[PDB]
Parts: C-alpha cells; sequence; structure tokens
C-alpha cells in the first residue's frame, strides 16, 4: 500500500533519468541535483515514494538526513564508468554499515548498459563485493533508462519486502 | 525452546560459512573473521543462537569472553590441512581444560570432505584425541558446508542435550 | 489412559521402523537415528507415548536422559545378528541394574524373524539370560516389523502393567 | 546409601579403565594417571565414590593422604604381568599394615583375565598371601575391564560391608 | 552501546584524518592538532567517542589528562617515517607502563601504506616490541586513511573488547 | 581451591615463557627478568598463583623475600645447557636447606627438551641428585614451553599436595 | 604503595636529567642544584619520592640531612669522567659506612653510555669496588639519561626491596 525508497549513487548514474522515466515515462533533460527530488509511483496497487538526491562530492554527507524511515535503497551504478567503480564500493560499504539503513532491502541498478563498453551485471557484482552481503536482502538489475529497460523490474523486485 | 552455541576452531576452518549455511542456505563470500558474528537458527522447535568468533592467533586470545553461560561448543577443523592437526589438538585440549565450559556438549565439524584429499573422520578421531574426552559428552559429524551435508546432523546431536 | 514407554536396543535392531510401522501402518525408509523420535499411539483406550533413541556407541551413553519417569521399557534385538547377541546381553543386564528403571516393565522385540537364519525367540530368552530377571516383569515376543506382526501382541502385553 | 573406595594397584593394571567402565560403560583411551580421578557410581541404591590414583613409583609414596575415612579398597593386579606379583605383594602388605585402613574391606581384581597368558584367581591368591589376612574381610574376583565381565560382581560383594 | 578511545602518536602520524574519516567519510585539510577534537562515530551498535590529541613534543605532556576512564587507544604510527621508528616505540613504552591505562586495549594503525617506502605491519610489530606486551590486548592493522582501508575493521577489533 | 607457587631456576631456563604458556596460551618475546612477574592461572577449580623471578646471579640471593608461605616450588633447568647443571645442583641444594622451604613440594620442568642436544630427564635426575631428596615430596618432568608439552602435566601433580 | 629514593653522586653525573626524564618524559635544561629537587614518579603501582640533591663539594656535606627514613639510594656516575671514579668511590665508601642508610639498597646509574669513550658497567663495578659490598643489596645499571635507556630499569629492581 506504501513503500519508502532512497535512491542514491554517484554522480552522472542515472539517478534522476531512472525516477523521471517511471514517473512521467520520458526521457527528460537534466541538471545536476543540488538540492533533491521526491516523487510518487503506482506500480503493483503499491505506491513508492521515491527520493533522488545528489551524488556530488559535497552532498554526499548530506544523504544521513534521509536514511531515517527508509524501507529500500536503489543504488544506481554507471557501468561505463570503469575507473569510479571502486569509489561506489566505498560509499556502499559505508552506507551499509550505518544502523538506520539496518533493515533496508539493497537494490542495485546497473545503469548504462545501452553503452557498447558497459560492464556486465555480474562483473559489477564481482567489484562490488554484493555477495560479501549477509545482514541484508540484495538483487542487481541491468537496466536503460533511456529505454525504460529493467526498471519495473526492479520496483517488481522491492515489493518482495512490502511491510 | 533455546540454546547456546560457540563455533572455534583455527584459520581457514570453515566456521562462517557453516554459519550463513545454516541461518540464510546460501553460501556467502568470507572475509576473515576480527570480531564476532552471532546468529540465531530455528530447528526442531529449538533455537540455538550461535556465536562465530576469529581463529586468527590474535583472537584466540579472546574466545574466554564467550566460553561462560555456553551450553555448546562446535570445533570446526579443516581436514585438508593436515600440517595444522595438531595446533588444533593444543588449542581443543587447552579448552577442555577451562572451568566455564564445564558441563558443554562437544561436537566436532570436520568440514571440507569434498576435497580429495581430505582425511576421514576416524583418522580426526584419533588425531584429535576425542576418545581420551571422559568428563564430557562428544561426537564428530564430517561435512561439506559449501553442500549443507552434515550440518542438519549435527544440530540435531546437540538437541540431545537440551536443558 | 497414558503410559509412556522407551524403546531401544542396539543398531540396525528395528526401532524406528516399529515405531513408524505402530504410528502410520507403513514400512518407511530409515536414517541413522542420532537424535531421538518421538510419538503418541493409542490402542485399547490406551495412548502410549514411546521414545525410539539412537543405538550408535556414541548414543548409548545419553539414553540416561530418558530412563526418568518411563513406565515400560522396549529391547529391539536383531535376530539375524547372532555376533552381536552378547553386546546386547552387555547393554540390557547393565541397563537392568539402573535405579531410575526399578519399577519398569521389560519387554524384548526379536525383529528380523522374516530372515531365514533368524533364531528363535527361546535362543534369545537362553541368549540374554532373561530368566535371571527377578527384580522385574518381563516378556518376549517374536516380531517383522515389515509385516506388523507380533507388534500388537507387545502393546497388549503392556497393557497389563497399567498405572 | 554412601560408601567410600580407593582403587590402587600397580602401573597398567586397569584401574582407570575400570572406573570408566563403571561409571560410563564404554572402553575409554587412557593416559597415565599422574593426579587422581573421581567418580560417583550408583548400584543396588547406593552410591560408591571411588579414588583411582596412579601407580607410578612417585605416586606410590602419596596414597596416604587418601586412606583417611575410607570404608573399601581396591587392589587391581595385571595378571598378565607375572614378573611383577612379586612388587604388588610387597605394597599391599605394606598398606594392609596401616591404621587408617584398619577396618577397610579388602577387594582385589585380577585384571586382564581375556590375556591367553593369564593367570588364575587362586595362583594370584596365592602368590599375593590373601590367606594371611586375619585382621579384616578380603574376596577377590576375576575381571575383564574390557569386557565388563566380574566388575559389577565385586560392587556387590562390597555392598555386605555397608555402615 | 559505548565506548571510549584516546587516538594517539606522533606528529604527522594521521590521527585527525583518521578521525575524519571516520566521522565524516571524507578527506579533510588538517592543521597541526595544539588542542583536541573529540568526535563520537557510531558502528555495529556502539557509539566509539574518540579523542584525537597533539603530537608535538609539547603537548605528548598533556596526554596524562585524558588516560583517565579511557577503554581503548589507538597509536597511529607514520609507515613511511622509518626515521621516527625509535621515538614512537619509547612514547609506547612509556604510555604502557602508566597505571591509568592498565586495562585499556591497544590498536595499533600502520598508516601511510598508499606509499610505496612503507613498511610492512610485521616490521613496525617487530620494531615497536608489540610481542613483548603481555598484560593487554592488542592488535595491529594496515591503513591508509585517505582511502579508508583498514579503519573500519580497528574499530571492529575494540568492539571485542566491550564492556 | 588456591595453590601458591614459586618459578626458580637459572637464567635462560624458561620461566616467563612457561608462565606466560599457562595464562595466556601463547609464546611471548622475553626480556631478562629482573624484578618479578605474579600471575593466576585456573586448572582443575583449582587457581595457582605463581611467582617468577630472575635468575640473574644478582637476584638469586632475593629470592628468600618470596620463600615464605610458598607451597610449591618449580625448579626450571635448561636441558642443552649442559656446562650449568652444576651451577644449577648448587642452588638447588642450598635453597632445599632453607627452613621457609621446609614442607614445600618439589617440581622440576626439564625444559628445552625440543633441541637435538637435549639430556634426559632420567640424566637430570642423576645429576641434580633428586633422590637424595628425603624431607619432601618431589617429581621431574620433561617439557617444552614452545609447544606447551609437559606444562599441564606439572599442574596436575602439584594439585596431588593440595591443601 | 610507597617508597623513598635518594639520588646521589657527583657533579656533571646527570642526576635532574634523570629525575626529570622519569617524571616528566623530556630532557630539561639544567642548572647546577645547589638545594634540592623532590618529585614523585608511579611505576608498577608504586609511588617512588626521590631527592636529587647538589653533587658540589660545598653540598655533599649537607646530604646528611637526607639519609633518614631513606629506602633506596642511586649513585650517578659519569662514565665519560674516568678521571673522578677515584673521587666517587670515596665518597660511596664513606656513605655506605653511615648507620642511617644501614638497610637501604644499593643502585648505581652507570650514566652517559651514549658517549664513545664512555667505560663499561663492569669496568664501573670493578673500580667502584661494588664486589665488595656485604650488609647491602646492590645492582648497577647501565643509562642514557637523554634516551632513558636503563632507566625504567632501575626502579624495577628497586621494587624488589619494596616494604
Ligand atoms: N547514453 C545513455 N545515457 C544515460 C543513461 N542513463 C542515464 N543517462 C544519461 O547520463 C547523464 C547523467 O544522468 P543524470 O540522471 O542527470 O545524473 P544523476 O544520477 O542525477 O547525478 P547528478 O544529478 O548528481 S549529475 C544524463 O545526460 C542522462 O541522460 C543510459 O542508459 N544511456
Ligand atoms: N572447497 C571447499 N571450501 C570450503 C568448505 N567449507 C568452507 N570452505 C571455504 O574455505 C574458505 C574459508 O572459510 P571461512 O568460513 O571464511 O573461514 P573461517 O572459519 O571463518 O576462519 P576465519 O574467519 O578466521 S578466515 C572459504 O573460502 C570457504 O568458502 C568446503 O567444504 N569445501
Ligand atoms: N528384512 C527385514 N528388515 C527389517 C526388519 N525390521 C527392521 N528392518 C530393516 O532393517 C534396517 C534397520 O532398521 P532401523 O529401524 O532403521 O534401525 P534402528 O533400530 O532405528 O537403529 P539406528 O536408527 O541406530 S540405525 C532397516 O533397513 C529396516 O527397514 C524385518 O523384520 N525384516
Ligand atoms: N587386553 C586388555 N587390556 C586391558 C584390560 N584391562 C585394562 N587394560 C588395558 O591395559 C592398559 C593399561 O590400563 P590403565 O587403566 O590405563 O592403567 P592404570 O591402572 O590406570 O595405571 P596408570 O594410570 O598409572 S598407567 C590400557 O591400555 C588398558 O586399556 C584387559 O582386561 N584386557
Ligand atoms: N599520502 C598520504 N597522506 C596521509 C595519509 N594519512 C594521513 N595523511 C596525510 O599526512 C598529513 C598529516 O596528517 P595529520 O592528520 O594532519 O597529522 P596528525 O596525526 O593530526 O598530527 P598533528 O595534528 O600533531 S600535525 C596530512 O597532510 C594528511 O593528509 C596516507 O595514508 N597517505
Ligand atoms: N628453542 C627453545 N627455546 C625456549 C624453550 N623454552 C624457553 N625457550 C627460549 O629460551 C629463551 C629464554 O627463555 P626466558 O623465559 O626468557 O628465560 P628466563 O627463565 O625468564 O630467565 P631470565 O628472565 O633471567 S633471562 C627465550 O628466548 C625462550 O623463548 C624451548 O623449549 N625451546
Ligand atoms: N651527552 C649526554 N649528556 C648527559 C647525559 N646524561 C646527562 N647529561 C648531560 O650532562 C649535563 C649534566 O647533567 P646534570 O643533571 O645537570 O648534572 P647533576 O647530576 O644534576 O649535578 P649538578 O646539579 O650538581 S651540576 C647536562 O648538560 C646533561 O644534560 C647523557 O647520557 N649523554
Ligand atoms: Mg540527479
Ligand atoms: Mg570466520
Ligand atoms: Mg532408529
Ligand atoms: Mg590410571
Ligand atoms: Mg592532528
Ligand atoms: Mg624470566
Ligand atoms: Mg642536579
Amino acid at each position: 500500500k506504501e513503500m519508502r525508497i532512497l535512491m542514491v549513487g554517484l554522480d552522472g548514474a542515472g539517478k534522476t533519468t531512472v525516477l523521471y522515466k517511471l514517473k512521467l515515462g520520458e526521457v527528460i533533460t537534466t541538471i545536476p541535483t543540488i538540492g533533491f527530488n521526491v516523487e510518487t509511483v503506482q506500480y503493483k496497487n503499491i505506491s513508492f515514494t521515491v527520493w533522488d538526491v545528489g551524488g556530488q562530492d559535497r552532498i554526499r554527507s548530506l544523504w544521513r538526513h534521509y536514511y531515517r524511515n527508509t524501507e529500500g535503497v536503489i543504488f544506481v551504478v554507471d557501468s561505463n564508468d570503469r575507473s569510479r567503480i571502486g569509489e561506489a564500493r566505498e560509499v556502499m560499504q559505508r552506507m551499509l554499515n550505518e544502523d538506520e539503513l539496518r533493515n533496508a532491502a539493497w537494490l542495485v541498478f546497473a545503469n548504462k548498459q545501452d553503452l557498447p563498453e558497459a560492464m556486465s551485471a555480474a562483473e559489477i557484482t564481482e567489484k562490488l563485493g554484493l555477495h560479501s552481503i549477509r545482514n541484508r536482502p540484495w538483487f542487481i538489475q541491468a537496466t536503460c533508462a533511456t529505454s525504460g529497460e529493467g526498471l519495473y523490474e526492479g520496483l517488481e523486485w522491492l515489493s518482495n519486502s512490502l511491510k
């Protein structure tokens, strides 16, 4: 009936694009997210309330204001960006150790799969150290926010962890 | 209705893998256990509370904090490691002489039986000097935490020593 | 109205098979009994609560936990196994000297009579030294748990020692 | 209701094996007894408290600490060891002259009768000079601690000298 | 639930950087620590209260004000600085002899491992004389405060010595 | 319930190593013992309080401060050091004639048996003139403090002389 | 718990430097000691109260005011000063004959060992006639107050003569 979500990731990942592809159905032009966007999207008789936030180094320290009462998390990672996959691992291993996100479900959108140099979801699952997760449910999906592929299959998995 | 367990052993044995094969049912990737893990698993209307600890030489001296109120012990030994079977014997003969574990039940998981060079449970029973045990109930089971074999047959024996 | 029973014996005897031939009516496939099974069976307006236990050498030392409040005992002996009839005699003469089983009724299921090499109930009565019993009522019945023969004639005798 | 016993003898006799055949029912592996073992065993509504001690030449001088308040003594002699039957005679004639064991009952376990070269209980009764005993009740029984033969027939005789 | 920590070391080690890498997650620019910094960081449902202090020769004499009620100590040593490893040994052997830190747990951050000329944790364990510690638990971890490596594995070990 | 011990010997013997192998279970690096170390170790429901002291010629004259109220003595002798076995004999024959140690139990740890040139416990028993002891109980055990062999068999013998 | 000490010696030896290396941990600049300095230093749960005095020829006659109630003495000798080793011998042989220092423990700090021309502790032990001491415990340690070497090993020996 209701669910709260927090979309996060590094800069350039695709968070805003994913959100406004789910909410509107169209690919909008984007500006860097200094503040935050919040939007409700309905699916399977469930109303997800997604909070997209900034990924710039200066806003990554303000994500803590949103950890509270968060039932799911969506970590978006740019697959073409193979040089920052270590920074994302640091961020995610730091945010998995926070106690406010202790029960949160973990979903990972490996975005930008339409690009030729994109890296597979298994290569990302290995590079991010996702099998090391033990206190938490987790899942990884390959997406293309510009085409909508894999986006409605993530909200479908998040439904498993309802209530 | 309840029971407390302490899983111990040398490094590389299989303690964490056993615990999260009982708790989750899947084989997780692992990191060395510097601290401790604690997990409750239900079976036969009994809720075992297992404490997995480190086996590095530096943490083997911190096991004493957990001996108290411990009703069962699970000593995991790597069978393929035939060069450290003497060190495990030292550790176990030292920990059998402690007075806090005076009534504790003893179970021995001879793990890594899937490997070709693995050593039989009787060869381990002879090398560990288990028949020398007289103040304590004891039992040895051959396992394969990656496949789950022999794991639910140890919790089954630990039930004999309930209450 | 009620009665408590303890089924015991060596390994391979037929305890589990007897129990789940009385309770279900079918011959189940079996695994070695590491722990214990407990089942209530009704007959002649009496509800027998049978506790089947392991016979492996390592579990024969845990039978003492069950001697208390036990009103009848059922010693199952494999008749085809003519090489272990001395070990069973040792076990039974040891367990007849325990003071918790001081008033318990003794029944002996000489099982596996369907086999050609099976030994008669009188040969077993002589080999087990059953006439030497003087502080206790006793009885010996020839059975075939696979066919149910002689099983309902043992519960019938146990009724004699009700209340 | 209660009784105190002191099991003694030379090294290699079978004291520890006898004790943990009476207490557990199984034949344990053994280490030389440097200190002492103490165990309570129930039989015929009597709780014997047996103290098994070392037989090495260096511990034979520490037996005096246990003579006090001792109501029965069990001298175990290896029958196969026909070369040390004189040393045992010396030890026993010395310990029969002590005034703390003035009323103690004497029992003699001629152990290791399963061996082919074993010597009869009458040959031992002659070699040990047991008929020379006049201030004391005495008895000699032929045993086999590995099989339990003759062990429960000694505790049965010790009951004669209760209270 | 709570724990008090004292981070100390020589000048240039990395104490402030470690503290504000644990607390904020970012590498801050630094000024010499004339006074003291104090910050609470949460991890594993535990709230560590860390006190970072100066290492200049003039402030090393004011550390005594903080020894009291200190449950853990974190000695940070610059590995690249191979010319001052003797001065750190002097400081640490002096501060191990103080009676206010009598029960304190010892952790050693061998920092600046990202530098090519860095010295291994075992070379430091030998140069600092850490095996000579006998009245105290101790542990040594290799770190890189600029990248966060090895920092959350020290707070994990400090949890072993809780309460 | 309690017992007081004094570990003594020449320099290089293994006293400190033995003590902190019993207390911690690990082989620590060592410095010459100028003062004294004191540690309590529990075993068999007994709490031995061991006082390890220096063996340098200058501290051998300060052992007298500890003779009082000493219930056991542990003389450690280096077996590889076959050139100082006469000096140890002098020291031990001098300290056996003191009246404060009149009732003390004597134990001798012939240490460093892992070395190839080590001398047997009987050769040491002959060289030290241990059979000449008549006013005192005594015992000699062969050890290897680095491996723990023979160490828990000495505390086991010291229990014989309790209270 | 408490102990009183008197540090003495010739001029230029290192008394003040030793005292304020023990008390503060730093090497202070110094002025000739016309009067006296007094400082308490804690170590091994003992609070030594050290009195450093002048060594000028005019103050060497005022040391008598401090001999009373003195439990230990620390004679500091400059090793580089090989021309005044006879004057120190005179002073020490005079102060050993005083009856107020009749039970005092003797410690000798052979300081300034960092200098190349320094003389060994055995050469000093021979030149000072220390083996001639018979009514007193004594000890000699080689130091370097500028580096702290050998200073905490003297207070460690002084603990032997506590109470
Ligand atoms: N070619 C391609 N571009 C994508 C894809 N997904 C997202 N993008 C594009 O990549 C750019 C970055 O996406 P954007 O949503 O603006 O970043 P962000 O996640 O919000 O992070 P920021 O707000 O801090 S800059 C955008 O131009 C967006 O259109 C994809 O699947 N393929
Ligand atoms: N091939 C094989 N590997 C096994 C088996 N059981 C456990 N392991 C593997 O052996 C490795 C060590 O197991 P692990 O559980 O991490 O050690 P530990 O007992 O926790 O000890 P540590 O935490 O101090 S490193 C792991 O890679 C694990 O997957 C087995 O039965 N077969
Ligand atoms: N041919 C034949 N097999 C029998 C008979 N009674 C029991 N068994 C068989 O003998 C085997 C052993 O019986 P089982 O009940 O499993 O042993 P147990 O008494 O439980 O002892 P355990 O659990 O310690 S292995 C089984 O395969 C069982 O089916 C019989 O009358 N005839
Ligand atoms: N073959 C055979 N061995 C026996 C018998 N009784 C005891 N033993 C064996 O003889 C050996 C010595 O028995 P043990 O109990 O250990 O000596 P002890 O009486 O305790 O004396 P010790 O402790 O000073 S070494 C053991 O290996 C034991 O198993 C027997 O009846 N037959
Ligand atoms: N290259 C590199 N620099 C590091 C590392 N860890 C810390 N530092 C850097 O070394 C410098 C000293 O660290 P800093 O934290 O300021 O010293 P301090 O421990 O606080 O001691 P002080 O305050 O008395 S000056 C800083 O410029 C810091 O950024 C590292 O792992 N690699
Ligand atoms: N190879 C070997 N070394 C041993 C053994 N037992 C003790 N040692 C080693 O011999 C050395 C001396 O032992 P140590 O305990 O320091 O002397 P001590 O008895 O305390 O006497 P001291 O303090 O006056 S120097 C140490 O390096 C120790 O590790 C052994 O069994 N084998
Ligand atoms: N190079 C070197 N100098 C030392 C050492 N120990 C002490 N000193 C130095 O020698 C000088 C004399 O030491 P000091 O403590 O002032 O003399 P004193 O013992 O107090 O005697 P006084 O007060 O009557 S002048 C000082 O400059 C001191 O720093 C050492 O180990 N090496
Ligand atoms: Mg955005
Ligand atoms: Mg682990
Ligand atoms: Mg069964
Ligand atoms: Mg024995
Ligand atoms: Mg700083
Ligand atoms: Mg020592
Ligand atoms: Mg001065």
